[PDB]
RNA sequence: UUU
RNA sequence: UUU
RNA sequence: UUU
RNA sequence: UUU
RNA sequence: UUU
RNA sequence: UUU
RNA sequence: UUU
RNA sequence: UUU
RNA sequence: UUU
RNA sequence: UUU
RNA sequence: UUU
RNA sequence: UUU
RNA sequence: UUU
RNA sequence: UUU
RNA sequence: UUU
RNA sequence: UUU
């Protein structure tokens, strides 16, 4: 099971994806509860706590810091949007604290 | 029944969520009308008036001021996006008029 | 039939809404074609031409200028987002060329 | 088959559209796999590599540079949003490296 | 004389120029008063009222509307600064109403 | 005297004015010290503490809060600069708390 | 001489420098005219035409394109200002075309 | 002496201060050269190299990293300018690394 | 099947 | 900080 | 049923 | 300007 | 039907 | 750079 | 079943 | 301020 | 686009 | 010393 | 936070 | 004239 | 909105 | 020389 | 990156 | 007083 979230207002807009379908999913903080679909869209009203989603017998933790890094990539790509060949690559270079 | 909205153009992008399904829902200002689904996505063309949604025998009022506070959190999180560990927390501190 | 669009990249993100269901819908510029659903989501790859959507025997024209006014309201509401009681109202006052 | 994507956080928010239905679709980088629907929404967690989607016996390549050009059009349309008659047209003129 | 101002905080930073020299200069709202030099720099604390300068017997009125047009040209030149050959020119066409 | 400052980097750029002349001026945090001229420009390296200037025996205190209000008026005038007739006026109403 | 300008509203704020002194200086579009001092500050009301300064017999032309590159470096240094060690350096590589 | 600079286009605008007076001042990269006055204003065309000033026998080095921190404080004070009582203070904590 |  |  |  |  |  |  |  |  |  |  |  |  |  |  |  |  794969979870990808983007920032939406005060919380997050998310989806859970498993190529072989999602058979069960729950969250202590996000509005999703299923006890078969391949993809489920859901939101989290707050990200003060990190996003926690149980899905297909697998606990998934998407840190709020990770969500801010993604929005940083989105923000600086739009900033460098007049340079469309290097905008995203330079945004990843500035926003990802890992490696260089 | 739970209603969460984010700003979209001149109005709002919303969804109504009830873990035990939504059996009836209406709105004097938003495009939604059902007389069973667990989650319903809908928009409101204008937020000049506060979002009012009746859902499962329960009147829900999401103030436009509340929606602006959420967009404020989104805006300043993207502003502080180069500091991914404190960006959201500092945005909540600036945008939420409650408490400190 | 009601059509509401917001700007998405180079084009627009739209939905068509009729409380009594949508029985037919088409567009010369947007990716939608049905010949019964109450709500249909669709996008338009370009808004160089104004959005034209035929829906339930009714031609609907959402001008690109109208879409920019909505994004203006969204932009300045986020600008005034530290003043959540007047942010949207002041954004409507600046972005809507009609009346005052 | 038609693919349209917008930037969403670190990756992209996409949909695949074929007026005569989508019978098969896959992607080496995006979360989508079907082996009949007219429209399929899906995301790509990263756009470091260009978006590649096979759909209805047709390989589709949406370059990341192309996605940045679209976000540029979105960014400068919001910038010129106080001039709703020329905002989008002037944004296309600045952000599209082709022709003039 | 010749008066040129730019916005500075709540008011404006100005300069009075005259090749033959500034013999006398005063203002009802700006901090300048002389009763000869070619160049006199001064500030105006507020621009709620237009910048009015009496210099060498001529009434100079730099409208705040005009100052905002200049600040508009500066703002959009910085926004278009990745396109240096067209940044200033495109900013003039977007900011000057009479073009 | 009359003191007017605008924000400059971490501190502020200031000017002291007096039509009759500045006889003496000092400051505990700004680079100015004289013990007559009508106009004296000086800078303050930091504004963590309010700009305090002792000029002609008068204690001048320009609060940093006041300087930020002026920078607010400048910032929103540039944001509203496509509307030159109302840019400065609308920026004053959004930035000045006592209005 | 040496001429350095930055954008100021619709035009530019400039400075002419020469260690041996500025003996004469003029301009067809900027407010400066002298016919010796080491340093002369002056403004140009418009930069629709490039800043042309005739100083000590040398023709100085500071292209508006060059001024926008400098304003680009200033703008992106402020945008990258949370990364102070690389802000100016990264802004130079994004703004200077010949790098 | 005391040197304070702010970013100006591609380089910086600076001021050298000394209550007892500036007897001599030079720089390898900035336009200033004297060999007494209390205050000397000068500009540096580039800040790719740190602002180095030799004033009264003391070596002054204002790192470009330090100048960007000051520009950071200015930028976020304008962003927080609707909150004038906490704008400067909050900008200091976000921009100064050693806090 | 703790609502 | 969607009540 | 002009692809 | 999603090919 | 290489997991 | 959604683990 | 006020359209 | 999606007509 | 300082008149 | 073209006002 | 100009050392 | 505390370097 | 420099008091 | 209205403090 | 003021030539 | 290297133009
Ligand atoms: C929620 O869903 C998970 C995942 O469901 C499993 O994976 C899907 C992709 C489908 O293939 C489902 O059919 C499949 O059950 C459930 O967790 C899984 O539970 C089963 C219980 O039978 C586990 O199987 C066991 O596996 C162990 C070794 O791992 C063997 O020794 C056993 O003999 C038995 O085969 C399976 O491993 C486990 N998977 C994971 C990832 O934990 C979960 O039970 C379910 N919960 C509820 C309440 O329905
Ligand atoms: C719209 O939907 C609401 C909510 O529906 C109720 O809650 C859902 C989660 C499901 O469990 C539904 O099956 C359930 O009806 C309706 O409001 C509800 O109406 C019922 C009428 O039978 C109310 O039950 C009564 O409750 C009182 C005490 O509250 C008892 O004394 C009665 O004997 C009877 O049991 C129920 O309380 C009420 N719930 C709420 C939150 O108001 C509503 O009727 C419905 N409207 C239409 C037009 O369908
Ligand atoms: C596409 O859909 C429209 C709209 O469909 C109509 O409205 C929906 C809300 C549902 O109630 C549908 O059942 C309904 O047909 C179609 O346009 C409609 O076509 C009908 C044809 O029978 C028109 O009815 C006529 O109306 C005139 C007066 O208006 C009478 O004199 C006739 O006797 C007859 O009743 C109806 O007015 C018309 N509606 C509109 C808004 O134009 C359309 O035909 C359809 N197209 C296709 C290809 O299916
Ligand atoms: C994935 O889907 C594609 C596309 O599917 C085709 O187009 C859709 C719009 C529907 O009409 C489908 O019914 C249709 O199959 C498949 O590619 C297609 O495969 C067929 C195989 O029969 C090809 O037909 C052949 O075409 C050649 C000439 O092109 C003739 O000489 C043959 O006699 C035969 O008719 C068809 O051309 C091809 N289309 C494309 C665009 O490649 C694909 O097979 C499928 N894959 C899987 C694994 O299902």
């Amino acid at each position: 099971c794969t979870v990808f979230c983007t920032l939406a207002g005060p919380g997050a807009s998310c989806e859970a994806y498993s190529e072989n379908g999602i058979f069960n999913i729950s969250s202590p903080t996000c509005l999703v509860n299923k006890v078969s679909e391949q993809k489920i869209n859901f939101i989290c009203q707050r990200v003060d706590q990190d996003v926690v989603v149980y899905c297909n017998g697998q606990k998934k933790v998407i840190l709020t810091k990770t969500l801010v890094i993604g929005q940083c990539i989105y923000t600086f790509t739009s900033l460098f949007s007049l340079m469309p060949d290097v905008a995203h690559s330079l945004a990843v270079e500035l926003c990802v604290p890992g490696l260089h």
